[PDB]
């Protein structure tokens, strides 16, 4: 009753009665009642120590001290037992079955909290906290152990991540459930439990990031680290430095993924020094589109990758403007479209460069220039590039690429095609220019009556016309829209001029039919047969 004035004999008797109660065990006594009895002993011990130094006094002091020690050890056993009521399990099952992870019942949470408070109340806060942390991190590590082995969208890194997100979320609920709302050590406790899990994640993450020797997997890894980082937002964490390192590293890889595609095209387009005799689709083109085709299957990744990765991050050091068809540069859609368009531009120009070197080994290539007089093979080179761009457009039209190029992209591709359509029409422009010049040079005084000089003008045109008709037959386009355009442009250039030329000089002869090989209608027939 009143410890300060009670005899050691009476206090001893009281302590003996408390030991009998405690001897029954926590469940029989009731947890709160049990800690209450230990408090009585603790307070009794304190009250009598604040008494003669004899064996009687020393005896009760030791008895109280040891009985308290044994009882508290039982509290720890009980604490650890409740924590281990949840056994390790394979998370993949819960995920597949769409069931929540196991969680302590409310009454168990109550008991856990009561014991934490008991020990925080008795200068053993760090001790019981280390036990809590130790038991939880061991359990979770065993669960994640089931996914560790197995770690598009087929990788085991996905599940491992999803599992980790559930554990991070559930440990947060646990700590919030176990302590008072503003308890200072909450973030620390959660950190100590989650950090080991993080280290384990970051290591496995580095493994895949190293196993990079196909490559688009990086997009799924970026998604992984992002999900983990956002789940850890607003949370104290000693390992956060690891995630950051992982982030900055995976970003180097995804960014290089784009720069690499460009360099890959430049290398492939220049690998084979010669051009196909039929001037058809090359493996560089086949490869380049398959690659872009795969890029388009990861719309989300590519777009996300567009954050802080300018156009100069994937283009060659001193790229040349004239070699591109580029005429908000912030959002990911415009940026990604530019990349695809830049890739197709690179393919076309590099195939052109190689073609020029192949047909004119000694000349410096002058690409993207339909008016190059130095380029004596524009018709063939134009055809060659268009045959490849034909496959390029087909693969765009049948994939996500079509939607990604929406607007700007398609217009750039049209600009690309017109350049090479222009290459094919260029030789015809020379023909008509030559004819026009011959007329001008001969029309400054009176109207010519020089029959010989006039026939010569028709003769030279006939030779130029026939030579071009012959060569044009060597290039057969497959795409109907390209053929229609080529047909329109050649006829539009040649016929109006020839009709005027023929009309201007036909009456220089008594019977034109005898000195002029083609009437406009005859010329028209030749051209129509050529264009068909």
């Amino acid at each position: 009753t009143l410890n300060s004035v009670a005899s050691v004999k009476d206090l001893a008797n009281e302590a003996s009665k408390y030991e009998i109660i405690l001897q029954k065990g926590i469940n029989q006594v009731g947890l709160k009642q049990y800690t209450q009895v230990v408090h009585k002993l603790d307070d009794m011990l304190e009250d009598i120590q604040s008494r003669e130094e004899n064996s009687e006094f020393h005896g009760i002091l030791t008895h109280l001290e040891q009985l308290i020690k044994r009882s508290e050890a039982q509290l720890r056993v009980y604490f650890i037992s409740i924590l281990n009521s949840i056994k390790p399990f394979d998370p993949q099952i819960n995920i597949t079955k769409k069931m929540p992870f196991p969680y302590y019942e409310d009454q168990q949470l109550g008991a856990l909290s009561w014991i934490l408070d008991y020990f925080h109340g008795n200068s053993e806060g760090s001790i019981i906290q280390d036990i809590l942390v130790g038991e939880r991190s061991k359990l979770i590590l065993k669960c994640m152990a089931f996914l560790e082995p197995f770690a598009k969208g087929s990788s085991g890194m996905n599940s491992y991540t999803e599992a980790l997100l559930g554990f991070i979320a559930n440990e947060k609920s646990l700590v919030d459930d176990l302590y008072s709302q503003y308890t200072e050590s909450k973030p620390h406790v959660l950190s100590q439990i989650l950090s080991p899990l993080i280290s384990a994640y970051a290591k496995l993450f580095g493994a895949n990031l190293k196993i990079v020797r196909f490559g688009f997997f990086s997009f799924e890894l970026v998604e992984s680290i992002n999900d983990v980082k956002k789940s850890l937002r607003g949370k104290e964490l000693q390992n956060y430095n690891l995630l950051q390192d992982c982030t900055q590293e995976v970003r180097q890889v995804t960014q290089s993924l784009f720069r690499d595609a460009i360099d890959r095209i430049i290398k492939k387009a220049n690998s084979i020094s010669t051009i196909p005799s039929n001037n058809g689709v090359t493996e560089a083109t086949v490869d380049t589109m398959s690659r872009l085709r795969k890029f388009s299957e990861y719309k989300n990744g590519c777009l996300g990758a567009m954050d802080n990765i300018t156009r100069e991050n994937w283009l060659p050091s001193n790229y040349k403007e004239k070699e591109y068809t580029l005429q908000n540069w912030e959002d990911h859609n415009v940026l990604l479209s530019c990349f695809i368009s830049d890739c197709i531009d690179t393919l076309a120009v590099n195939l052109e460069r190689k073609a020029q070197i192949a047909l004119m080994p000694n000349q410096e290539p002058d690409v993207a220039n339909p008016n190059s007089s130095k380029n004596k093979h524009k018709q063939r080179i134009g055809f060659f590039i268009l045959m490849n761009l034909t496959l390029v457009e087909q693969i765009v039209e049948k994939s996500e690429l079509n939607l990604m190029l929406a607007g700007e992209g398609h217009s750039r591709l049209e600009r690309l095609k017109k350049r090479y359509i222009s290459y094919m029409v260029s030789d015809w422009r020379d023909l008509t220019a030559n004819l026009m010049d011959s007329v001008f040079i001969d029309s400054s005084g009176k109207k010519s009556k020089d029959k010989e000089q006039i026939k010569e003008k028709f003769r030279k045109f006939n030779e130029g016309f026939e030579d071009l008709v012959s060569k044009t037959k060597q290039y057969k386009l497959s795409d109907p829209s390209l053929k229609v355009t080529l047909k329109s442009e050649i006829i539009s250039l040649v016929m109006p001029m020839y009709e005027r030329f023929y009309s201007r000089y036909k009456d220089s002869f008594k019977n034109p039919r005898k000195h002029i090989k083609y009437t406009p209608d005859e010329l028209t027939t030749v051209l129509n047969q050529l264009v068909r």
